């Protein structure tokens, strides 16, 4: 991904947009209950922690583009990958803007918390005043869409989360980029049936696992992956998507039967930004940081994992690579060992900064011991080791729940914290509650023993 141009809004025809700049996170009852390292990331230019420009910090996510064209390992691994897809028989049916808006089977509805983005919050008209979910009323979005058309700017907001002492200071705080209602809303009518179909089918077919349940879907992992496990993780890997990833992307819709629509593509390719008074134009680059893009970037690591094995391995068997793909996030298999450093080497000639799995300083075997797919291990059940829990280390947890965005969700946020750490076994989940009724707001919390969370997972397979 690379920037065009950066300019002042007004000077092609936009307003500026407010963006808030004081973050939501605060020290919660938690605080000094448990260890962390971590706090609200830089909002503002005007930050006191800062040590480093912060504008120049956040926009250098764009490492630029390295390549502009689709060579040949690209069109192979287009073309395998598309065979796969080929083979869920996948509705290309385009679906209609009711389902596009308040969901249907496999597709959760608009998230109606999230940014309307341009040009309704320069028109203070928010979602709820044109989304009814009991109504499932598809008039007034419909009047929306015959006014403001689509393919309209992106609005950046500075993402409001926790991030660690060094990254505060170095003013690396990622930035947002939210698609127009009036878009979100068109792509779903365009590709609606395509992400239903990948959401309801989460594994080594659609090398995806979106929209999966990892309680359930942990069990499953392991006997749809190869021998050898290979693995890495990627550096800002949205923004250093090169153009020619997005038409190898577009390749694989034509051949699946959605070659109607593959401009829809181009809209997120090539795309005009807005950020507070200025107005900036971006070659490549996935929009980050909402779930409209998750299909789309699991969608082209597939295709860059069978295109540097190519480019590395002539004569691999795709066929035999087991892999499947959160985004950028991805555990992979092969009946033979690769080197994945070799494969890093290979990801840079394709604009991909590709490291060791898991910060490590080199790139190590990848074993089910070690490995991790959306920060979770891989443990067996002690008493029944078909069934696997997916473990998140207690550290992220502890870091969490030190901060609250909300009094009024101090329940559901404990709860759902609580619901990542029981895995970690029944002597880690008791001093963590005993930790949290250590104080008065957790102890009017009603959150559920380890006997009850033990006995939820069996009864949900
Ligand atoms: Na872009």
């Amino acid at each position: 991904g690379e920037i065009q141009w950066m300019r002042p809004s007004k000077e092609v025809g936009y307003p500026i947009i407010n963006a808030p700049s004081k973050t939501k996170l605060e020290p919660s009852a938690f605080h000094y209950v448990f260890e962390g390292v971590k706090e609200p990331a830089v909002l503002t230019k005007n930050d006191p922690r800062l040590k480093t420009d912060f504008e120049e910090a956040i926009f250098s996510k764009y490492v630029g583009n390295k390549i502009t064209e689709v060579d040949e390992y690209m069109k192979e691994a287009v073309d395998h990958y598309a065979g796969q897809l080929m083979s869920l028989d996948i509705n290309t049916e385009q679906m209609c803007l009711e389902d596009a808006m308040y969901g249907t089977d496999g597709l959760e509805a608009l998230d109606l918390s999230t940014s309307a983005g341009y040009p309704y919050v320069a028109m203070g008209k928010k979602k709820r005043d044109i989304l009814n979910k009991q109504t499932r009323d598809t008039k007034e979005m419909q009047k929306l869409l015959d006014t403001y058309g689509i393919n309209l700017p992106l609005v950046t907001y500075v993402k409001d989360e926790l991030r660690s002492k060094t990254k505060v200071e170095q003013g690396k705080s990622r930035l947002i980029e939210a698609s127009s209602l009036n878009d979100s809303v068109a792509m779903r009518m365009a590709f609606g049936n395509l992400y239903a179909a990948f959401h309801k089918n989460p594994g080594v077919i659609t090398g995806s696992a979106v929209g999966c349940d990892p309680d359930l879907f942990w069990s499953k992992i392991p006997v749809l992956m190869e021998e050898k496990l290979f693995a890495f993780d990627y550096t800002g890997y949205d923004a250093s998507l090169s153009p020619a990833w997005f038409e190898a992307l577009k390749m694989v819709l034509e051949k699946i039967g959605f070659g109607d629509r593959v401009d829809y593509i181009d809209y997120l390719n090539h795309s005009h930004h807005l950020y507070k008074n200025k107005t900036y134009c971006v070659k490549g680059g996935m929009p980050s940081g909402f779930s409209g893009t998750s299909i789309f970037n699991s969608m082209i690591n597939n295709l860059i994992i069978r295109t540097l094995l190519l480019k590395t391995y002539k004569g691999i068997d795709l066929d035999h690579l087991k892999m499947i793909a959160y985004g950028d996030d991805v555990i992979a298999s092969y009946p033979h060992e690769v080197d994945a450093s070799l494969l890093a080497q290979s990801g840079k000639d394709y604009g991909l900064t590709m490291t060791p799995a898991d910060k490590s300083a080199t790139f190590e075997t990848v074993t089910w011991e070690n490995v991790t797919f959306l920060k979770r291990f891989f443990r067996a059940d002690e008493k029944y080791p078909f069934l696997i829990h997916p473990v998140m280390p207690m550290k992220e947890i502890h870091e969490s729940i030190r901060w609250t965005k909300d009094p009024r969700n101090t329940q559901d946020h404990v709860r759902s914290l609580c619901l990542l750490a029981w895995h970690n076994g029944e002597e880690e989940y008791n001093k963590f509650l005993a930790k949290i009724r250590s104080v008065p707001i957790g102890r009017a919390l009603d959150l559920p023993e380890y006997s009850t969370l033990y006995d939820r997972w069996l009864d949900s397979f």
